[PDB]
């Protein structure tokens, strides 16, 4: 008698013990009120959401939702062990375009990136990965840089984080520490598996709905070609059966690669940083962050105004400050292009002040 | 107090009620032994398995496993969207190659193919669809024919089926009726969501592991261009696990089986008289007679491999010394042709004496 009850109790004990070590709570059920609060919070403009869709690859971008891949058609994995064949032998192992203000987050199963002979176990506070990842902006593209770990490069240790369940929304929250160039980062977790949106019918009960990626196609192409740019981590979610757990490796954009800015462009234009009050001549994370922040201070100044255009970049907008006399050029796609101080006593500066043509 | 307990009880009531209408049982938990029993049944040679991976597209083939796609990267969704538009106006609306004996099963969400503004409701015993699909063999390809329904082609009604839980394995079973040309068809259902195989570690509990598709890339390409329809709808739990989703499932035409295709049987039916078939009309019934007669030849104990057909490199010829018939099988296993040897003719005498057909 009760063989089924015994098996269920045994499953429940094993699940509770695994979840405890992994920092995992089973998804809740959602009242109407909860689901509304959860949907409000995930639809904020700067929200980054992880879905607990098991065994999935995800790419999230602020303002445009989450792209999900699951199944064998998630052979995207193999660019992630081709790389892992390649560390046998240059710290940048591989750059992968994902497609053509703005933050981004890429995540996939951590176990497929684990070290030689390694099984990642719940309870660990860090995991040594032979390859770490970083999202960057490379010439219009969102790209993933795969970096060989070791010593002379970037450490192998990746921190394991635990999410906090918000009892008001039924969502989870992971928080990343502040770094040079960026405040603490909140990442939302939708604990309900959601490979796509359920149709809003009587066949489903209320759940939060993660905004789904729309717009440009996500497609991985290998592109021809420091540790402060790394905000990557591992967290645990329930497995597909829902009774065990799986580790997920998560990678965020470099603080300096944000759509409006890229480290590449800041470096290219650092020659102008003296016009924004920066004396440093060395180019490093610290001074490029100074330059990025100086451009943001110029654009945020209440007396900075849109004034004219930069002929060479069709549809660019120029933002002028009448006190510092600085201009900053923004391309039509929103990318920072360049900036410098206007000389009002020179021909070209006089033409700009008079006509707006920079 | 107990606000969470009340919400959970209400969720459980709603789930049981929806599951009841849909014929759905929640997945079980598995002892080690149940998992081994389930894995043994799914590895039987002719097994066709559906996975209850929610909101997924799947392609299953005997002996090669299940291919799964879920997420946005289910873009072939729009294949079925495009035809649902093309239906405003030819019965055949599209033919989709899936890539280059052997049976096959293709499944996706049934709401994708319902009418616009149509919601499929649990409890229905059939569903009227504006398209139905058929799996075929077209020129080495496994392909999907999407057919407009209506008076002018094929009916719209698709049966809704319920799966039976096997308490010994923890798997479900769906059965399709026998038809002209095929016996009853057993379809296994792995009720545990499984977009891919869990790595066998201490982080997972025992569950049935469905064999996964290896081999040829599964890619969808449009191709230039009835008792062949064994399609149905069944329900599985949704991604949250607390509601249900309808799945539309299509099997291969009984005459399209890798070894045979309706197209090749039609092409070679001129030889059916050598296999004892007097009918001159070509239809499902007589093409099935021909298919069955070729199978009777290949199954005959006296039939032996003998020589080759050089015109098709690597082919094998199967000869029966009582009927004097030959059947030619291509190296990929496709039936090519067959006919009766005339031993008093030059080429028949050459074949008997040298194996050169």
């Amino acid at each position: 008698m009760h063989e089924e009850a015994v098996a269920r109790a045994e499953a429940e004990k094993a699940k509770a013990e695994l979840f405890s070590k992994a920092g995992v709570n089973q998804p809740p059920v959602y009242t109407q009120e909860m689901m509304e609060r959860a949907n409000s919070v995930m639809n904020e403009q700067g929200a980054l959401v992880l879905n607990n869709t098991a065994s999935s690859v995800q790419l999230a971008m602020t303002g445009t939702g989450v792209w999900t891949a699951a199944g064998d058609i998630a052979g995207n994995i193999s660019k992630f062990f081709s790389n892992a064949l390649e560390k046998v032998t240059s710290p940048l192992l591989m750059r992968i375009s994902l497609g053509a203000n703005l933050e981004a987050m890429f995540s996939l199963s951590a176990q497929m990136l684990a070290g030689q002979g390694v099984v990642i176990e719940p309870g660990a506070t860090s995991v040594n990965l032979p390859v770490r990842g970083q999202l960057i902006n490379s010439n219009g593209q969102l790209a993933l840089d795969l970096l060989k770990t070791g010593n002379e490069s970037i450490p192998a240790a990746v921190p394991v984080l635990n999410a906090v369940r918000d009892t008001a929304t039924g969502l989870d929250k992971i928080t990343l520490p502040a770094v040079v160039g960026a405040p603490s980062r909140t990442i939302l977790v939708n604990p309900v598996p959601q490979p796509s949106v359920p149709t809003d019918t009587g066949n489903h009960q209320p759940v939060p709905v993660t905004p789904v990626h729309t717009g440009t196609e996500v497609k991985s192409v290998e592109m021809p070609v420091d540790v402060g740019g790394l905000r990557d981590f591992i967290y645990w979610r329930p497995d597909a059966a829902g009774t065990g757990v799986e580790a997920v490796y998560v990678m965020l954009n470099d603080p300096l690669d944000s759509g409006r800015f890229s480290r590449k462009q800041l470096d290219k234009k650092y020659k102008h940083a003296g016009d924004f009050g920066i004396s440093d001549t060395k180019k490093n994370r610290e001074t490029l962050t100074k330059f990025r922040d100086a451009i943001e201070e110029h654009l945020s100044d209440k007396d900075t105004v849109e004034k004219g255009t930069y002929r060479r970049e069709k549809g660019s907008k120029v933002y002028f400050n009448p006190n510092t006399m600085n201009v900053v050029i923004i391309k039509s796609n929103g990318e920072f292009l360049s900036g410098w101080k206007i000389n009002p006593d020179a021909d070209n500066g006089r033409i700009y002040l008079e006509t707006g043509e920079l």
